[PDB]
């Protein structure tokens, strides 16, 4: 595993989160269940426990966008980059935006799925670099395990205890 320079982390007891926007591709509440079970998969291994709000700034913010969106980081069209996230920090930081252009899927169809793609980057706000391991989640590509069936690997757990403690 690997952490950011520098290795920023929340320092607060409990992160809020807010989902900014949603995709065409799925229900609202799938997503929002989705994005909570994304969080818990990190949360249940260290000291930290999330909020939700639906206004207002929260210190993660999700949303969905394509191309250009603010942050100078564009999305490129279907495929390539799937989604991105900013180690934890002020403004931009923690957040995590998913490429709008991708087919977004809770694994019953073809496409990318939402959930594996939302634990690889919100494991980014939390402050997780990338992997060497090809089985890790925070691996850089998608697709070498299996989507609908993972779990954080032992280096994933490892990096984020390394960060937060047990
Ligand atoms: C892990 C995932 C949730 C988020 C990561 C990016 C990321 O690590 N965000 O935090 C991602 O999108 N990885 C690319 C990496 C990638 C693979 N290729 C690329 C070609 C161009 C640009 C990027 C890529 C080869 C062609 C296949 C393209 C489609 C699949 N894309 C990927 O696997
Ligand atoms: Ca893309
Ligand atoms: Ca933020
Ligand atoms: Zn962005
Ligand atoms: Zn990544």
């Amino acid at each position: 595993y690997s952490l950011f320079p520098n290795s920023p982390k929340w320092t607060s007891k409990v992160v809020t989160y807010r989902i900014v926007s949603y995709t065409r591709d799925l229900p609202h509440i799938t997503v929002d269940r989705l994005v909570s079970k994304a969080l818990n998969m990190w949360g249940k291994e260290i000291p930290l426990h999330f909020r939700k709000v639906v206004w207002g700034t929260a210190d993660i913010m999700i949303g969905f966008a394509r191309g250009a969106h603010g942050d100078s980081y564009p999305f490129d069209g279907p495929g390539n980059t799937l989604a991105h996230a900013f180690a934890p920090g002020t403004g931009l930081g923690g957040d995590a935006h998913f490429d709008e252009d991708e087919r977004w899927t809770d694994g019953s169809s073809l496409g990318i799925n939402f959930l594996y793609a939302a634990t690889h980057e919100l494991g980014h706000s939390l402050g997780m670099g990338h992997s060497s391991d090809p089985n890790a989640v925070m691996y850089p590509t998608y697709g070498n395990g299996d989507p609908q069936n993972f779990k954080l690997s032992q280096d994933d757990i490892k990096g984020i205890q390394k960060l937060y403690g047990k």
